[PDB]
Formats: C-alpha cells, sequence, structure tokens
C-alpha cells in the first residue's frame, strides 16, 4: 500500500544511489509513469516518465555526477519525505558541489508521483584544486 | 517583493533562531495572517495566525524546546526554500532528538505562506542516560 514512514526512508535512499551510480533505467522505474519533476523547483513541471527519463538523460550523461545523502531522509506517514543530499559535478568547467533537499511523493505502488528538488545558485559551491 | 534566493536563508534562518528562544510573538509575525501550517505535513493544515499562535504556543511552551539549523538553507528564485534542522525536547519524559526538514513558501511581503514540517517517528531519537 501507500509506503510507510520507514520505506519512504528505504526508497528516497535507494533514489541517491541510482542518481549516484547514474543507472538512469532504475531512476526511471522508481517513477509512476505520469509523474512530475520540478528540478530546480520553481521551474515548469516536466511530466511523464519519457520527458523525464529524458531529463535524467542530459542531466547525469554528458559530465561526471555523482550524489549522496548527508542526513537521514525525513519521512512522513502520508507517503512523503525531504532528504539533504550533496551532488559532485563538474560545472563552469570546475568541479564542484551543489547542496540539495528533495521532498518526494510516492504512491500506493512506491513510485515516485511528485518530485521536488530545491536548490539555486546560492547553493553551488565550486572547490579549490 | 519576492524574496530573493538569498533573502529566504536569511528569513528561513531567522525563523530557526526565533523558534529555538520560543519568540512567538515573533515568530506568529513571520507568518502572513492567511498562511497554512501542516507539522507534521501528512497532517491536516491550520489557518490563520490565531491557530497559529495557538500551535507554537502549545509546541513551544509546556516543555524545553531548542532548535537549530544543521545545514544550508536550500533556496529557489520563487520565494520558496528547504532547510535541515534539529529539534531538542522532551519527548516520553526523555529527552530527545527529532530530525526535520521545513518547507516554506514566502510572500511578497516577506511572510511565510505555507509552512510544511516533514518529520515522523522514524527521526526520532531519545538520548540514552
Ligand atoms: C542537474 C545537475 C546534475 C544532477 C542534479 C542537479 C541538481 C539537482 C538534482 C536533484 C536530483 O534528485 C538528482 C540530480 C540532480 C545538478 C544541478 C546542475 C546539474 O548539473
Ligand atoms: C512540536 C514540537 C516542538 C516544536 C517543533 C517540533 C517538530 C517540528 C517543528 C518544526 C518547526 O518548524 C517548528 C517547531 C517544531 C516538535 C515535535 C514535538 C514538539 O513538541
Amino acid at each position: 500500500n501507500l509506503p510507510t514512514a520507514q520505506e519512504v526512508q528505504g526508497l528516497m535512499a535507494r533514489y541517491i544511489e541510482l542518481v549516484d551510480v547514474g543507472d538512469i533505467e532504475a531512476i526511471v522505474q522508481m517513477y509512476a509513469d505520469d509523474a512530475t519533476v520540478e528540478n530546480p523547483f520553481g521551474q515548469p513541471p516536466i511530466h511523464g516518465r519519457e520527458q523525464i527519463a529524458a531529463f535524467y538523460r542530459q542531466g547525469l550523461g554528458g559530465g561526471k555526477v555523482r550524489a549522496s545523502l548527508t542526513g537521514p531522509v525525513r519521512a512522513s506517514h502520508n507517503g512523503s519525505g525531504a532528504m539533504p543530499f550533496r551532488v559532485e559535478m563538474v560545472w563552469n568547467g570546475q568541479p564542484s558541489a551543489l547542496d540539495v533537499i528533495d521532498v518526494c511523493r510516492f504512491d500506493e505502488h512506491g513510485r515516485i508521483q511528485t518530485m521536488q528538488a530545491y536548490w539555486s545558485e546560492v547553493n553551488l559551491s565550486v572547490r579549490e584544486p
């Protein structure tokens, strides 16, 4: 049924692992085929597995991206959760890091219905040699 | 006008300080007089400054409660932002720490229009004696 609070922590953490290894196939599978992503939040949503698969295609492709949690998945009892992680990637030629908080609502099947990634330039940090 | 990504970080960080010292008056003032709180997210919203002030009245009163950021406020360009923080208080007689993430939308006046505190028992750590 609707993911318990503990199941949300497990799903949202596994998602980070799939993003980490750039497993787009697996990432997309975690999404409902009509899910909506807003990354960055503030930007128009993208709906559907196809468009979403293209989003991660271009985002995890092209360059080197690692991601991992930096704190506990805060999970609720209505199939939702927010998590702190850090994205490592090459920005403006430089190896940079991006602090992000993802909020995720799942459905009665465990799949992500709604994805919202909170970040902007104030969360971007370029790293010295 | 609508708070900038940087204004958001400052606003949301000030909030935590207000909660921390339990300044209910100043906390309520950060709220639009028709703001809606959802703490814990999943629970029915509470509308209006009067119901919100009551919520913090009982939430911050009666017991001891500290709260401080445990990471950077992730802030977007639409007056929104999410923050990671920790809540210290007495739960079930025992001193406990609670991991929470607040999502907040601000209006064109810099006041909180929507509050959403993601957390549950899975984020509750009772401090061993
Ligand atoms: C998209 C991105 C790579 C991966 C990524 C970013 C931001 C938020 C994310 C949120 C996710 O849940 C998964 C991946 C990202 C980076 C911002 C700029 C960029 O290169
Ligand atoms: C409500 C509470 C005190 C304050 C508080 C809690 C949880 C989340 C919060 C989120 C906030 O943005 C502000 C205050 C709280 C505690 C959970 C149990 C408790 O008594």
